[PDB]
């Protein structure tokens, strides 16, 4: 049992919810909340910027000193990072912008990093301003994700859209 609450089951392990993924995070405060993230971590729009500013931009001053000493991750890649005030542990996962002609094909390799994680809060990879086709996103979550993941999207007409099209 978890404090997650109003979600639809969608699979055994998979759930979802009309969201905002900052206030979701604030009221749940999950061990893991995933980000949205760039290969440089640069916090600036969508779900990150959403993220990094309710941190009052704590979670960029981190990000830059990761990227400082380590270099930039790899589209499908991610990070465990602080959560700052929204969650103990910030995942900060790269799907790839199809806007910056990354492969699709990578959207898997980036959902397999939640396996990691026993429990998480997190948007759907790629979509938004990364470009991707949601319901192509959530087909592959479903299909890849095996932990206990928590879906929050933002927009409601999307919301609809993907319940009602879940197969
Ligand atoms: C891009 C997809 O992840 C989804 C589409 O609606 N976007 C979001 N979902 C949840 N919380 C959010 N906060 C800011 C953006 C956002
Ligand atoms: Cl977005």
């Amino acid at each position: 049992v978890n404090s997650f609450s109003g979600y639809l089951k969608l699979t055994d392990n998979v759930y979802i919810k009309n969201a905002d993924i900052v206030e979701e995070a604030k009221k749940v405060k999950p061990t893991v909340v995933v980000n949205a993230a760039n290969v440089y971590l640069k916090h600036g729009g969508g779900v990150a910027g959403a993220l990094n500013k309710a941190t009052n931009n704590a979670m960029q001053v981190e990000s830059d000193d990761y990227i400082a000493t380590n270099g930039p991750l790899k589209v499908g890649g991610s990070c465990v990072l602080s959560g700052h005030n929204l969650a103990k542990h910030c995942l900060h996962v790269v799907g790839p912008n199809v806007n910056k002609g990354e492969d699709i094909q990578l959207l898997k390799s980036a959902y397999e990093n939640f396996n990691q994680h026993e429990v998480l809060l997190a948007p759907l990879l790629s979509a938004g301003i990364f470009g991707a086709d949601p319901i192509h996103s959530l087909r592959v979550c479903v299909d890849t994700v095996r932990t206990n993941v928590y879906l929050a999207v933002f927009d409601k007409n999307l919301y609809d859209k993907l319940v009602s099209s879940f197969l």
